[PDB]
């Protein structure tokens, strides 16, 4: 299985190296074979010779054009002849680009930014991590002893948690005696004994959590000072450190490092994004997070190392979990796009799409279209977005389903080929020409893109197939993520066409699937209604949700299946209409907010969530008690009551008393800083909460709990009477 490549230097030679896993164990192949080159756009094939003697100059040494081939491609379906220009080492290339473009007989050059290794993979036509190969995991965490005054690595390293297929193990200095931490002598030594650990348990993938801008950063600054070489390379080396715009990433050569965040915060949706915030949103169980300023002055004291120990164990634990969830999927993203896990794993689905369309361009023959220069990005990205959402049908509707395109945008791309090779192609015999915005699409010839697109879908809906029918889930799950891997591909070239980087940009094709968007889901909304009796309840891109008034759960669903059947033999191939769901009963608030409930209970609902961290108090409970009686009980006239018959019983000092302590921390620090010359609950009416102040016969709330918490957390979801009468009198 090929892990990644990357080129070390020879006597001036680039040699290439593929670093893999056969039946087994590491291996790496090297390849000497390869070489550098790219593009150029001549006038006359006859200034080549001009050309060809043109050098620069990189190390004080003299970059020349070794060989030099003619060749035939397809710039956009237009034929091209263009010279490839060959090179020594891949470094030559970048100091001498310019040069070669700079000269007169050229007009343009072209795939001269390619990263030297990356290049190597599409051209072999080798993709990595195939085949049936298990890759060793180890997942590695750190907590050091933080200092406001510190610059930076300037404390030692506390600790060094690790877990595996085996358990989690922690490496400190200090004593603790648990089962799960190892003795060593000096902070020099555990940082020593990981070390020893990492090349002894030889892993594949060294897993960690924002260990990107932290952990080998600080490790590094440690390895210095302690005079150690951190050599957890395969080869020797020590990590590589790299650009990743504001922010940095790190290679362990010969391993993949993969970093968790940049791979969560791709995925999951969420306001914070510590750990301990991440292992709960994934897998619902609470996580302990135990805070610098407590493990400082712990540390030190004495004990409660035994705490920040199993702190540390755990954060290692955790993340080997979670690298369990997340890598299965961007290393088929990675098997699906041609690059390394490393790369695909810390990168945008623009750039996901990017090296899929510059591999399938080698196998196509097509010159690659250049990225675009600082003037040109800057003037794509002050485009403007228009969302288009119609407004919701305010009220509560029951019998609700919901009805979504099969891949609606990518269907279009195919259906109307699409593409910037195909967009004002002129001299063809036929074109179909996207709603308002008007764009003329040559259906003649099928488009670059386009024609991918279908390839994709297609396999796609090979694989669902071959999914609905094998039974053994180690041979489903796995084909399971192929597919997720193809869908989340596909419904990425619509924002590919926009992403001001694209080399394929092209503003008119995303404008064109837009228009078209809008104009089938409107021709089925409509078609739904004046030929099927239906509602269209609530609708944005992709779907919608209707019912056809006073009609049984049954009624509803008949007429439902039939008109699908009806758009779908009537719409295009690619675009088809699929049954979503069925939800009993639900209210629409505006765009993206709402709320639904299906015929087993459980209460949908994404629209208006909008937490307060902890459960707020009040809020957070009543706030169900509304949605509940306005979905279940679907009592209008009774969700609001339960508003003024609790608005005059908590202003009248009846509601409980902990149901008030705001679990919030960091006025603000009214009663926070009340205790001075890391968090704690608060019941103010500014105040502390313990057994001082409420003596249920001296000690009361406030008036703000009514109007700071219970009210603003429905007043918006109770839609049809003002607050006015909300509190009654
Ligand atoms: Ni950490």
């Amino acid at each position: 299985m090929i892990l990644d490549t990357d080129y070390i230097t020879e006597d001036g030679k680039p040699v290439i190296r593929i670093f893999k896993k056969e039946n087994g164990e590491f291996k790496i192949e090297y390849d000497r074979t390869f070489e550098p080159y790219f593009y150029a756009l001549l006038k006359d094939d006859s200034a080549i010779e001009e050309v060809k003697k043109i050098t620069a100059e990189r190390h004080g040494t003299v970059v020349t054009v070794k060989r030099v081939e003619k060749v035939q491609k397809k710039f956009l379906g237009r034929p091209v002849e263009v010279w490839k220009l060959y090179f020594t080492h891949p470094q030559d290339v970048p100091a001498i680009r310019d040069k070669i473009r700079e000269h007169p007989a050229v007009i343009d050059i072209y795939e001269y930014d390619i990263p030297f290794a990356k290049r190597y993979l599409i051209d072999k036509g080798l993709v990595p991590m195939e085949g049936d190969e298990e890759l060793k995991m180890l997942a590695f965490d750190i907590e050091t002893l933080y200092e406001e005054g510190e610059e930076f690595a300037e404390g030692p390293i506390l600790m060094i948690s690790y877990a595996d297929e085996e358990g989690a193990r922690v490496i400190t200095w200090k004593n603790v005696d648990l089962p799960y931490v190892d003795v060593v002598s000096t902070e020099r030594e555990m940082i020593k004994r990981f070390l020893r650990v990492v090349k002894e348990k030889d892993p594949d993938v060294l897993i960690t959590y924002n260990g990107d801008n932290f952990d080998f950063a600080y490790l590094k600054k440690r390895c210095e000072k302690l005079g150690i070489n951190f050599a957890l390379g395969r080869d020797g080396s020590e990590p590589k450190i790299q650009r990743m715009g504001d922010r940095f990433a790190v290679e362990v050569k010969g391993r993949i490092h993969f970093d968790l965040y940049p791979v969560i915060r791709r995925t999951i949706n969420l306001p914070t994004y510590t750990l301990e915030a991440v292992y709960e949103a994934v897998f619902g169980q609470p996580k302990e997070k135990v805070y610098a300023e407590e493990i400082t002055t712990a540390w030190e004291t004495g004990e409660n190392l035994e705490r920040v120990a199993r702190y540390s164990m755990e954060d290692a634990k955790v993340t080997y979990e979670l690298g369990k969830e997340f890598l299965p999927m961007e290393a088929q993203l990675s098997r699906l796009i041609g690059q390394s896990l490393w790369d695909v794993s810390r990168s945008s689905t623009g750039n996901l799409v990017e090296w899929f369309l510059l591999r399938k361009a080698y196998e196509r023959n097509e010159l690659a279209p250049n990225k675009p220069d600082e003037k040109e990005l800057a003037r794509r990205r002050q485009s403007y977005e228009g969302g288009y959402v119609k407004e919701p049908e305010r009220g509560l509707w029951e019998n609700i389903v919901y009805l979504d395109f099969r891949s609606l945008y990518p269907s279009i791309i195919i259906t109307h080929n699409v593409s910037p090779d195909t967009l004002n192609r002129e001299g063809c015999k036929e074109y179909d020409v996207a709603p308002q915005v008007g764009h003329r699409f040559c259906k003649d010839f099928p488009g670059f893109i386009p024609s991918l697109l279908g390839d994709l879908l297609e396999e796609r809906q090979k694989i669902k197939k071959k999914m609905k029918a094998t039974i053994d889930p180690i041979e489903r799950k796995l084909l399971d993520y192929r597919q997720r891997a193809i869908k989340i591909l596909a419904n990425s070239y619509y924002g590919y066409y926009g992403y001001a980087r694209a080399r394929w940009y092209c503003k008119e094709c995303a404008e064109s699937v837009t228009a078209w968007g809008r104009e089938y889901i409107t021709m089925t909304i409509k078609e739904i209604e004046e030929k099927y009796g239906f509602k269209v309840i609530y609708s944005d891109t992709d779907g919608f949700f209707a019912t056809i008034p006073g009609a049984d759960a049954e009624t509803v669903k008949k007429k439902a299946m039939e008109f699908l059947k009806y758009i779908n033999a009537k719409l295009p191939g690619a675009l088809e209409l699929e049954y979503e769901g069925f939800y009993e009963r639900g209210f629409f608030v505006t765009k993206k907010k709402y709320a639904v409930i299906d015929e087993e209970g459980k209460i949908t609902t994404r629209g208006l969530e909008i937490v307060r961290r902890d459960w707020s108090e009040i809020a957070k409970e009543t706030q169900a008690r509304v949605l509940e009686a306005l979905l279940k009980d679907g009592d209008v006239e009774k969700a609001v009551r339960i508003v003024k018959e609790v608005t005059e019983k908590l202003s009248k000092y009846e509601v409980p008393p902990e149901k008030l302590v705001i679990h919030e921390q960091i006025p603000h620090v009214a009663v926070a800083k009340r205790l001075a010359a890391t968090v704690i609950s608060y019941i103010v009416l500014r105040a502390i909460p313990f057994d001082e102040f409420d003596p249920t016969k001296h000690k009361y709330d406030a008036e703000y709990y009514i109007e700071n918490q219970v009210l603003p957390a429905v007043e918006r979801i109770l839609r049809a009477f003002g607050y006015r009468k909300e509190d009654l009198r």
